[PDB]
């Protein structure tokens, strides 16, 4: 099963983008 796993991977990358937004919010 790769289609369902790919859906989970897309969500994992989004979590990383959010962590980056919080880091930038603290710096600027």
């Amino acid at each position: 099963s790769d289609a369902a796993a790919r859906v989970t991977a897309i969500l994992s990358s989004l979590t990383v983008t959010q962590l980056l937004r919080r880091l930038h919010q603290w710096i600027s």
